[PDB]
């Protein structure tokens, strides 16, 4: 019942992996023990499942230095145990120094969230993007250009994901008693390859959140 | 406020990104046109948040060819909207031909799931790993060596994640009506960088799942 082309495609991946390992052995033999050495990551990166470039390459780090979560539209929903487990583990167990949320403008989950279709299973997840729009409706309604409005929605979605990280007890507690981690919101431009810091202002955002949720 | 070293560390990432873009301009004339190509991924890769190497490198593919999800212990829980959204989007919208779950032996979420502690918010997520043990208790109890037992648990966790992918309506409907996608379970060996195919029987697993849930 499984077409032969899918079996060949799968077998080609294993050929590519063997070639990739051969090339790493000739060019960089130290990589395998370095890879297996055991490193604690200093970064948590939350990005889009539609990955354009691996986080560690963008950041010029080794993959073992970045704990990674990717999901549709780089969301941090309040009641998502998947992302909340990544955050609580990275802070309380790995003691990461930085949490980054990184979005991009390339048509993915955010554009999917703007299509007025019943996508069954997907509607609840994409609703979180639509709720970012509703939080910033006064700003986004006033932006005439379709591309500009879409880009600002992508930015504000990163900013609200960052807000949702900062709201976690784990981030508050750890920053109070250890001065880390700090939360950053970034945009990756696929047209230029450049990161842009959206300059979240971790401390101000934390202050605003603490108005009804001051742990100490 | 926030310590100076965190600010310096964040600043270094931006310097690395600039350097990284320079080297990509020399080595690959159309990288940034390729990076924004709009090319639809043929693979969904579900792996561990404790990533050792990017999926697309291991598989010798470009990052835009691999839709990615990473979570603690590479789980596909029934009730997790985060992972179920990644799977439903990849199948129904991207029409990926392959879904891969890939685990590895480097101490991560699986080892955390074997620590008999109250980790608050983490308990429900890590419980899924403990339930893999209980499903395969006779087999794992028969393995005397701690490292061998741990390794087999990591493999069975990949296998059960793959079974949870195959159980999705999206995978069954699409495979019935179009003969794709196929699901594969892999182990990445950090010592050698080689993939190992766990040879999950997609046809047999789909046949077993269909006994009470035959879509057509």
């Amino acid at each position: 019942t499984v077409p032969q082309y899918l079996k060949q495609s799968h077998e080609r991946i294993f050929e590519n992996n063997r070639a990739w390992v051969a090339t790493k052995m000739k060019d960089d033999p130290a990589f395998f023990e370095k890879l297996s050495a055991g490193q604690t990551p200093e970064y948590l990166y939350i990005g889009c499942s539609d990955s354009r470039v691996p986080a560690n390459e963008i950041m010029g780090l080794e993959a073992g230095e970045v704990f990674v979560h990717r999901n549709i539209a780089n969301l941090v929903p309040n009641t998502d145990l998947n992302v909340m487990s990544v955050i609580n583990y990275a802070v309380r167990h790995l003691q990461v120094k930085h949490i980054v949320v990184c979005g991009h403008y390339h048509c993915g989950g955010v554009k999917a969230a703007l299509t007025p279709s019943d996508l069954g299973l997907l509607n609840p997840w994409l609703r979180n993007v639509r709720d970012v729009y509703r939080l910033h409706e006064q700003e986004l309604d006033g932006i005439q250009d379709a591309t500009a409005r879409y880009r600002r929605l992508v930015e504000l979605n990163v900013i609200e994901s960052c807000r949702n990280v900062i709201k976690t007890a784990a981030v508050q507690q750890s920053f109070h008693e250890r001065q880390f981690p700090v939360v950053h919101g970034w945009i990756f431009d696929v047209e230029t390859g450049l990161l842009r810091d959206l300059e979240i202002d971790f401390e101000e955002t934390l202050r605003d959140i603490k108005k009804i949720y001051n742990l100490a």
